């Protein structure tokens, strides 16, 4: 749940795909300003893949737990080439630092 510590894993592992910021770019994976509470695939002007469209899931802590433990067993077919992160801590730490930087 520790902001400073999901900050660096964020930039370390997500950063270069993904900005958080309002009115950040889309780069190879979508801007994640807004997402907790919306549907998958909420970003408007960017090109999602349908099996991302097609999870029909909310964006929150628990759905974020499993996805970035595994993004391609959660949504098969995905096109987010991520293998995963396998530390729950490290998980809890990143989605409290999403949650902040996503709602600034
Ligand atoms: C490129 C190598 C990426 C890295 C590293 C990470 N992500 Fe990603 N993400 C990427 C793409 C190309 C996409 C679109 C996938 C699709 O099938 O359309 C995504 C998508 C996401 C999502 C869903 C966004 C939404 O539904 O609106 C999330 C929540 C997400 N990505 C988060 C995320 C995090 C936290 C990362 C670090 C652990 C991360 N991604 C790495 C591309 C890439």
């Amino acid at each position: 749940g520790d902001v400073e510590k999901g900050k660096k894993i964020f930039i370390m592992k997500c950063s270069q795909c993904h900005t958080v910021e309002k009115g950040g770019k889309h780069k190879t994976g979508p801007n994640l300003h807004g997402l907790f509470g919306r549907k998958t695939s909420q970003a408007p002007g960017y090109s999602y893949t349908a099996a991302n469209k097609n999870k029909g899931i909310i964006w929150g802590e628990d759905t974020l737990m499993e996805y970035l433990e595994n993004p391609k067993k959660y949504i098969p077919g995905t096109k987010m080439i991520f293998v995963g992160i396998k530390k729950k801590e490290e998980r809890a730490d990143l989605i409290a630092y999403l949650k902040k930087a996503t709602n600034e």
